[PDB]
């Protein structure tokens, strides 16, 4: 699905067109953003201390383990994905990339056959 590529400061670099149909924000305007601006809070806020975290520690907490975790459209709507971060260096600077799959459906089918 979506794929998005952020610098050392969570700020985004890459933005495929997949994921501007998944979050709604498009290229331009998502490009130069901090990328805690698709997810809500509590993490929201926490997210630059989860990478700055990682940075000194270097204790991987996502980072080649992947996790379920909630997304947050332009619209405030708010969906479960799994994400895959991998790890990536380009002029000698430290970059990040995530994989995005949505798995809206997935969990609307589980809970519609929960209900009946
Ligand atoms: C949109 C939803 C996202 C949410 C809710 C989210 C949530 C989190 C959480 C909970 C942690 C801390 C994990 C822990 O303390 O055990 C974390 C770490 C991290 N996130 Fe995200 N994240 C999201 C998207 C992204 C994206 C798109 C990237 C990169 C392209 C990114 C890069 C990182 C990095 C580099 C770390 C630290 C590495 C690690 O701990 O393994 N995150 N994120």
């Amino acid at each position: 699905d979506a794929m998005i590529v952020i610098d050392g400061h969570g700020i985004i670099q890459l933005f495929s067109t997949a994921a501007e149909r998944l979050f709604g924000w498009s290229e331009l305007e998502a490009i130069g953003q901090n990328v805690n601006i698709l997810m809500p809070e509590p993490d929201r806020s926490r997210h630059d201390s989860y990478i700055s975290r990682y940075r000194t520690t270097s204790d991987p907490h996502i980072i080649g383990i992947g996790r379920i975790v909630t997304g947050k459209r332009r619209d405030g709507t708010t969906f479960p994905m799994h994400l895959s971060i991998g790890e990536m260096q380009s002029g000698g600077e430290p970059y990040f990339t995530g994989f995005v799959r949505d798995l809206t459906e997935h969990q609307q089918t589980q809970a519609r056959l929960q209900e009946l």
